[PDB]
């Protein structure tokens, strides 16, 4: 199974990705996670993203296309994968088409703009795994600690309010058009498309997605 997650910043894509990965045993391909990891490790492919992400801007198409192409060539992607943050622009989507990368589901996470800032400012992450928490809405069992590894959670450098607002502008300017893109693909029978209410509690969004994915 191959899946794309669409939605504004903070819509809950990464949170729900964890559950989908487990049930269907496919890896999460998170371009945000991959870019942050490249910056942290000083990897030649992706370290350039540091200043761009801090500015709340999109990394160039060619860089993230290269990162994704490298990542889905791995053997753990041979029987399916979950795309989380990719594609993020029309050219990124067309690059997938050009490469002949078909998907089975495109899942849109709907959340009002007014909820995004207070979600992201409370976000805490376990970088090695991609797991994320919220200090109020979805906290760890032990404050500041990853539930699975017990390792110390961190705060992303680009998660302050002003940077979030810039990300939201970028989204509406560049990324929202992917709804129509994959809605059109679905009408052609090239994939299924489904929209969920991302304001529901985490477990209910999970249940709604499970009902769609069967
Ligand atoms: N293809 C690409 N092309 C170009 N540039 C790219 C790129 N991909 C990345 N980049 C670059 O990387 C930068 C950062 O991008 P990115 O890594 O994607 O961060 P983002 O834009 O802020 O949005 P996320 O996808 O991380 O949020 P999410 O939808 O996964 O929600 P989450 O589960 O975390 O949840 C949010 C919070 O709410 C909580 N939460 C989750 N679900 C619920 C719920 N139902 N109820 C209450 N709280 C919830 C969570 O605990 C969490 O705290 C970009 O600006 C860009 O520079
Ligand atoms: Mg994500
Ligand atoms: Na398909």
């Amino acid at each position: 199974m191959r899946i794309i997650l669409l939605g504004a910043p903070g819509a809950g894509k990464g949170t729900q990705a964890q559950f989908i990965m487990e049930k269907y045993g496919i890896p999460q391909i998170s371009t945000g996670d991959m870019l942050r990891a490249a910056v942290k490790s000083g990897s030649e492919l992706g370290k350039q993203a540091k200043d761009i992400m801090d500015a709340g801007k999109l990394v160039t198409d060619e860089l993230v296309i290269a990162l994704v192409k490298e990542r889905i060539a791995q053997e753990d992607c041979r029987n399916g994968f979950l795309l989380d943050g990719f594609p993020r622009t029309i050219p990124q989507a067309d690059a997938m088409k050009e490469a002949g990368i078909n998907v089975d589901y495109v899942l849109e996470f709907d959340v009002p703009d007014e909820l995004i800032v207070d979600r992201i400012v409370g976000r805490r992450v376990h970088a090695p795994s991609g797991r994320v928490y919220h200090v109020k809405f979805n906290p760890p069992k032990v404050e500041g600690k990853d539930d699975v590894t017990g390792e110390e959670l961190t705060t992303r450098k680009d998660d302050q309010e002003e940077t979030v607002r810039k990300r939201l502008v970028e989204y509406h300017q560049m990324t929202a058009a992917l709804i129509g893109y994959y809605s059109k693909e679905a009408e052609a029978g090239n994939t299924k498309y489904a929209k969920v209410d991302g304001t529901k509690p985490v477990a209910e969004v999970r249940a709604d997605l499970e009902k769609i994915l069967g």
